[PDB]
């Protein structure tokens, strides 16, 4: 069953002297003196409003939602009435307060459309009238996800904070009757800046929109709310507006928020503060609240692992994160390139012990202990680094898969090194291997160089969901001419994964195909390995051009965040130390007294802008 | 211990009745009469004010610097009475001229702080109270280094001229006190115009602003300085303004600088005298004093080899370069085709003489004593080459391999001739290689061809950097491979280099892998080879990709400037005459008396511009 709309003067409504049709007409036109008699009849049969009778079937919508869905002049003269009218009859339940009860539109009640309908005037004769403003709207509508949706937080004053309707905001913040909790929460749990950013795109408009509707909503909050801190409230996931602009990928409101500078009054609430300018360069202390890995959730853990977005890249190379990563760079390179080292000798051993293995019998067992140690060693820490980030690899696998690859060759070692204790011969191609994985692996470590790590992201950016949508083609190709094959030459070819290898080899040009004139159908095989060879190269070519259509775009510069943002990864995973060595992390930049007193920890940045400063210069 | 910030309101001061920080704190707000008592205070216990008490820890910044940091309408009222006060208590080193001593804010006057915050009216007061002017602050954070930089020259006058600020230089060079010599010059050796020039880049705006600058100068430093020639005046490395445009690469302004046209007054300072005009043809006669050979260090010498830039090449097609490399190569060529053909002649005799070698007897040892004879003279030329151009290759490797190659092959040349001589074996193939090696080298006069360079250069635009950055990966997918197959294989590919060169010529399509059936495993070895297979051809299309990414950018027109520019470079070098001849140097150009009685020498060209011609008619 679809969802019943919620205003249809054409679908007039389902139902699952005065009846439901007639007052609904009535109210729809929108004159008042229809309605007399009514207050009468219910006072007769003591009806309800609210009751089933003239509600709608499903919903449990009601007049009022009717009367502010059909204005005139952004007016309804017929509502007033029906307030006075209700409050005449002694209703327990207001009406209100009457919210729909169908799971499309749950909680949607009259002034959440009001807001949207953009009436100030009617507003005001509603919560003029008994009205609340916390009815959280939870409905699935309303609920974030693909397709039609419309998630604002599911608050009438996020709604309009969302809407850009400034009047309204501060109607509803100014009024004896019932102002709004400025600090609300919804069910979920997000309070209206958390929809701010949720509903925020990347597009320049929107951007500008909901900075300036955050900005002055932050300024209202602290006339409104000094005491509070509106910015550091969290929701049941357990985030605040930054991380989650940053979680969900939502940008140019992040870079604003990290670099937000008011002067004058509202100071304080900024976490730019210019400290000195002298021409192109502007020194200018960031606070790093909630962005230090010290913190147990930090802004730059969610940004690494938990975000899943394209232009996440693009939200390291800027300020302050930049510089804080280089310092952390800076301080733990020595023990990365010690890593490195290390690992590098464990790959030696390896390669020694496979090429000499089949005093010197001291010397060969102690390197096969030494490579089984190594390998289980491995393995713990890439296991507590799974644990630690179990969905991680499903977020960003062309970031992580080093991360698999690791734990596989240790556990390719280890069990071959339990082969060889063992009679089985099998030990000896899985050892192999391992060294080949090994020596492969060893590129993890080909981001410090700082350059080389930059030529290779290109060999990264080559994508391989290509190769998940195109495989199968190609094994269809090569398994159904491979049959074809083995069928026709059965009475080589005589077992067929053989043959499909052979096929394979050929297209790739290890291996040299069998046409056997020999057999009686020759010609048959002939038309039909060119009908396998053109075809594979046509398929060939589409795989090309599908690549080539990436650079041609002119796409530009993106490699240098991509390297940044590996090299940013792998330093944050190592700060938590080896899992043997618990390490005591430190914390970043010092405390420094600005506000008028709150104290804020601060980073110091020297950035030069040239170009800015001169642009500035009349 | 990072620096110090000079000017914090939050991380308020190190220390490294009135005591520091109340008179900081006064004289932050910019208020007089909190300071009074002070002065009854120094003569109590006989202090100075620039004494360790009052100034800072570490840099030795004074009152004066945090009162100049903290203006209101450009102006702090606090400052009069400083001066006044120390003038009173009698000090011997002035307050005025004190500067910071720290390493990072060397010579930091506070005159220097005026002048960046833009204050005529707090410069007026300073600098008639005593001021000096040549104080030349060569503190590190002013030495132009790759980060937080900032390269004025190191003075006061060259610091507004940096920043556009006019109505100050007129002052500093109108005050009866004390003015700057417009020709001072800083600890490296640099004046204002060299700095002036440091700072500018390729951007049209900051172009623009250099250029106004230079000419306003350079018209006032003719006014107040007019014996003296602000432009020949050179620094502690030996260069001009212009040469030093011409190193560090900044064009736009060495073009403008190299024609540069003024009519009327400031005539004489120029360098491009119209001399005339018909209709689209406009013959103005260039003057090249600084720009000719003749002189030990040309432009040129600098643009050819000193210079480390990419819009180097750009810098030559323009005028009146072009024209003058003309004439010289118009006189030149037929050298350098002689030189062509008597190498030629010289591989032509060793081709000859390998072919043969295994009266005849007198042409065959006439021939080798012949090679030995060409090889060592080829090697003195390429040695005398190099030492009069050590860095070179360090610079342009890219316009230079040539002149590695050859010396390479005469090394090798000649000591396969002194082997020959001995017993050794060893002597036929270094001999054949440095055939192999000639042959080839004999493209460095594919350019006078005067098309067959155009079409090279793209040959040469192939991009080897990707090579360095590449050869590593591929090194290692093909080494632990190979690793891998000896070690299965072990109880071919029984030594591992020969396996590894099997892979690399398989790779290539030279020679054909061997996957022995024989082989207990011989499905282990199919697999890795496809793995090898998949991951060399990615690779290769991964370097392919990061090739292409070059022309579709849509450049344009730069193989023509790259041609003139390598022609350049050999006529250049050629000039100086093979070293067993010196060569007397032929003076360019003719002198003509055009100043009033200045004299310069001056190259006449005859260009025609049919577009800009138009344009200029109405």
């Amino acid at each position: 069953q679809e969802p019943p709309p919620m205003e249809s003067p054409f679908q007039r409504e389902d139902r699952n002297r005065f009846d439901r049709d007639r007052l609904f007409s009535v109210v729809s036109r929108g004159v008042p003196e229809e309605l007399t008699g009514l207050l009468e009849y219910l006072r007769w049969n003591s009806k309800y409003l609210t009751d089933s009778a003239y509600t709608e079937g499903s919903t449990g919508k009601t007049c009022l939602m009717k009367a502010v869905l059909n204005l005139q002049d952004g007016v309804n003269a017929c509502i007033m009435p029906l307030l006075q009218i209700d409050k005449d009859s002694g209703n327990p339940k207001l009406l209100v307060n009457a919210q729909c009860t169908d799971e499309f539109y749950q909680g949607h009640s009259a002034l959440h459309i009001a807001i949207e309908k953009r009436s100030l005037q009617c507003v005001k004769l509603l919560v003029e009238n008994g009205a609340d403003v916390h009815l959280r709207a939870c409905g699935r509508f309303f609920q974030k996800h693909q397709g039609t949706c419309f998630y604002f937080g599911e608050l009438p004053l996020s709604l309009a904070a969302c809407t850009k309707q400034w009047d309204v905001v501060t109607y509803l913040l100014e009024n004896p009757h019932q102002p709004a909790s400025l600090e609300a929460t919804d069910s979920l749990g997000n309070t209206v800046l958390h929809a701010l950013v949720m509903i925020a795109d990347n597009s320049p408009e929107n951007s500008a929109l909901v900075i300036h509707m955050y900005d002055g909503l932050l300024q209202m909050g602290a006339r409104l709310c000094p005491t509070v801190q509106l910015e550091e409230i969290s929701n049941h996931q357990g985030l605040t507006p930054l991380k989650l602009a940053a979680k969900e990928g939502k940008i140019e409101i992040f870079r604003h928020i990290l670099q937000r500078e008011f002067s004058g009054p509202y100071q304080p609430l900024s976490r730019k503060f210019t400290e000195w300018c002298y021409g192109p360069v502007r020194v200018s202390l960031y606070d790093l609240s909630s962005v230090d890995s010290w913190e147990k959730n930090s802004v730059l853990e969610i940004i690494a692992f938990h975000c899943k977005s394209p232009n996440r890249h693009r939200m390291v190379v800027l300020e302050p994160l930049n510089k804080l990563l280089q310092e952390k760079w800076d301080r733990l390179v020595s023990r990365f390139f010690f890593n490195f080292a290390c690992y590098l000798v464990y790959m030696f051993i390896f390669t020694v012990v496979a090429y000499h293995q089949p005093f010197g019998e001291s010397m060969l067992l102690l390197g096969h202990i030494l490579i089984l140690l190594g390998g289980i060693y491995l393995l713990l820490g890439q296991l507590w680094y799974f644990w630690r980030r179990r969905l991680f690899i499903w977020i960003s696998f062309m970031d992580s898969y080093f991360e698999i690859l690791f734990l596989l060759q240790a556990l390719l070692t280890v069990l071959s090194q339990v082969l060889r204790f063992m009679e089985t011969e099998w030990y000896l191609p899985l050892l192999v291997l391992s060294l080949v994985l090994g020596w492969l692996n060893l590129l993890y470590y080909t981001r410090g160089f700082q350059h080389t790590g930059i030529y290779s992201v290109m060999i990264q950016k080559v994508i391989l969901r290509d190769l998940l949508r195109f495989l199968l083609v190609y094994l269809v190709f090569l398994f159904g001419f491979a049959v074809a094959l083995v069928s026709l030459s059965r009475e080589p070819y005589r077992s067929i994964l053989d043959a499909s290898l052979e096929l394979f080899k050929f297209t790739i040009g290890m291996g040299e195909l069998a046409f056997q004139e020999q057999l009686r159908f020759r010609g048959v095989v002939l038309l039909l390995l060119l009908a396998y060879v053109l075809l594979t190269y046509v398929l060939l070519l589409n795989m090309l051009i599908a690549l080539m259509s990436e650079t041609v775009n002119h796409v530009a510069d993106n490699s240098w965040s991509i390297w940044k943002l590996q090299k940013a990864i792998s330093v944050l995973e190592m700060e938590n130390g080896y899992w043997w060595c618990r390490r005591k992390k430190h914390r970043e930049g010092r405390l420094l007294k600005v506000g008028t007193p709150d104290e804020r920890w601060c980073f110091r940045v020297e950035e030069v802008n040239w170009a800015a400063w001169e642009k500035t210069l009349p």
